[PDB]
């Protein structure tokens, strides 16, 4: 990705967005219970703790881009990855507005929490006015929908999330680029049944795990792979993504019965976007804020993966590459070893950084032991080992604990949290628990026992 031009939103005539200035996090009843060294991230360019310009830090994720056509590889790996999506007979119809809106089978009703973007983020009107799941009522919707059309600027905010000391003191905030409700109502409408077919079947078939349940899910990821596995990470995958690989994502999406609507990829590929007082044009990068992000990101990582094995190994089976993909997260295997190093390699000639999986300091040997998805570990039960576990380090917990938003939403963030947390074993949780209970605030909570939720997992299977 990379940006083509930006300058000041009334020079082309586009109002000023307002972002908070001020986080809504607060140190929470926990702050100093438990140990962590995460702070809210800079969301002005005043922040007494930057250390650095923040526009040029925010700005910086946009790397350029790398390529300019599809190669043989990458048409290669179109065909075979398209080719097991059509496998699953995936619905090729439109969704009608209504499912479209408050969901089906499949697919969430839109989350009315989140910004509705442009230009109702200038009318100040809100997503709680537009729509409603009482009567399921389309015509408000549709109704805007003829009066502002599609392909609306994108609002981009500055997420307001915890992050390092380090990435506090260089500016380094996440962005969040929220797109029209119209838009997202669109695509839901265009892809609504490719978005479903994704959610009820996370596996090795989509490569995609959007929408799982780790809970169970973890128990049939190893049965998926392959012997060897092999990982890596990736540094600002979404912004690094050139317009190549959205042509081969359209490419896949053509292939399955939705060149109908290809046209809607160009819009995350050339974007136009909003911030502050600027607007900006944008070739390449995926946004973070559209609808479907998280499974057309995992697609391309699909396409990714695939390219740079069939660059660097001739002769591959890409029917014994077994997958999976959240976005940029991925856990991979092959029935023979190979290389991350040199795969990374040859990703950096598609315009990608990859680097050693988990931060480590060299390319090492990926096993069930060190192998992380969606940050969580893997581990067998002790008592019934073909239940596998996943487990999120404490370290996690520990620093969302340490910080609320909404005293209100107490309750569910840390009973959200003990769901994440007893996975780490009986003697850690009660630990957990314990600490919990120490001040006024978590002995007024209602927290399931450790026993409790093990016996709910046991029989959830």
């Amino acid at each position: 990705g990379e940006i083509q031009w930006m300058r000041p939103s009334k020079e082309v005539g586009y109002p000023i967005i307002n972002a908070p200035s001020k986080t809504k996090l607060e140190p929470s009843a926990f702050h100093y219970v438990f140990e962590g060294v995460k702070e809210p991230a800079v969301l002005t360019k005043n922040d007494p703790r930057l250390k650095t310009d923040f526009e040029e830090a925010i700005f910086s994720k946009y790397v350029g881009n790398k390529i300019t056509e599809v190669d043989e590889y990458m048409k290669e790996a179109v065909d075979h990855y398209a080719g097991q999506l059509m496998s699953l007979d995936i619905n090729t119809e439109q969704m009608c507005l209504e499912d479209a809106m408050y969901g089906t089978d499949g697919l969430e009703a839109l989350d009315l929490s989140t910004s509705a973007g442009y230009p109702y983020v200038a009318m100040g009107k809100k997503k709680r006015d537009i729509l409603n799941k009482q009567t399921r009522d389309t015509k408000e919707m549709q109704k805007l929908l003829d009066t502002y059309g599609i392909n609306l600027p994108l609002v981009t905010y500055v997420k307001d999330e915890l992050r390092s000391k380090t990435k506090v003191e260089q500016g380094k905030s996440r962005l969040i680029e929220a797109s029209s409700l119209n838009d997202s109502v669109a695509m839901r409408m265009a892809f609504g049944n490719l978005y479903a077919a994704f959610h009820k079947n996370p596996g090795v078939i989509t490569g995609s795990a959007v929408g799982c349940d780790p809970d169970l899910f973890w128990s049939k990821i190893p049965v998926l792979m392959e012997e060897k596995l092999f990982a890596f990470d990736y540094t600002g995958y979404d912004a690094s993504l050139s317009p190549a690989w959205f042509e081969a994502l359209k490419m896949v999406l053509e292939k399955i019965g939705f060149g109908d609507r290809v046209d809607y990829i160009d819009y995350l590929n050339h974007s136009h976007h909003l911030y502050k007082n600027k607007t900006y044009c944008v070739k390449g990068g995926m946004p973070s804020g559209c609808s479907g992000t998280s499974i057309f990101n995992s697609m391309i990582n699909n396409l990714i993966i695939r390219t740079l094995l069939l660059k660097t190994y001739k002769g591959i089976d890409l029917d014994h590459l077994k997958m999976i993909a959240y976005g940029d997260d991925v856990i991979a295997s092959y029935p023979h070893e190979v290389d991350a190093s040199l795969l990374a390699q040859s990703g950096k000639d598609y315009g990608l950084t990859m680097t050693p999986a988990d931060k480590s300091a060299t390319f090492e040997t990926v096993t069930w032991e060190n192998v992380t998805f969606l940050k969580r570990f893997f581990r067998a039960d002790e008592k019934y080992p073909f239940l596998i576990h996943p487990v999120m380090p404490m370290k996690e917990i520990h620093e969302s604990i340490r910080w609320t938003k909404d005293p209100r939403n107490t309750q569910d963030h840390v009973r959200s949290l003990c769901l994440l947390a007893w996975h780490n074993g009986e003697e850690e949780y009660n630990k957990f628990l314990a600490k919990i209970r120490s001040v006024p605030i978590g002995r007024a909570l209602d927290l399931p026992e450790y026993s409790t939720l093990y016996d709910r997992w046991l029989d959830s299977f």
